RNA sequence: UUGCUCAAGAGAAGUCAUUUAAUAAGGCCACUGUUAAACGUAGGUGAGUCGUGGCUUUAUGCC
């Protein structure tokens, strides 16, 4: 909280910490063409909150990351991050569909 | 250390249930492959099984 109401980085315990890891956003390798999916839910009772449309994209995603390994408080923490980068569980999205 | 430092639009959802492209139709009616002749005379070959049996003089040939 104090990091936003002061100019320096200390206020003494540190006020903030720039993350040693920074990753750019992932972009699709292929230009997006308008593709949607129908979503009508089962049942004869056709009220609202049914017949929805979901946009999807059938391409590959690429992203760029960079870490200052020296900036890490514990130098050994870079290895678990690499393991996570290769074994990335799921990037937030409609994993159900 | 950058109007910065931190920052998931996220969790869930069947486009479903039903429908014969069906009923009818001749590619049909006509056509001669007609008419005539001297063979004068000189062109060749690719493929197994093994020790007496009925006649006949061993003979040597027949089945």
């Amino acid at each position: 909280l104090e990091s936003a109401e002061t100019e320096e980085d200390t206020s003494s315990t540190p006020n903030q910490r720039m993350g040693a890891l920074g990753m750019n956003m992932a972009v699709s390798l292929t230009p997006y063409d308008g593709a949607v999916k129908l979503g009508a839910k089962s049942g004869r009772e056709k009220d609202s909150t049914s017949l929805h449309f979901t946009e999807y994209h059938a391409t590959r995603y690429q992203y760029y990351f960079g870490i200052d390994a020296t900036h890490l408080k514990d130098f050994s923490r870079i290895l678990p991050m690499i393991d996570g980068i290769m074994n990335l569980p799921k990037v937030g999205g409609s994993s159900n569909i």
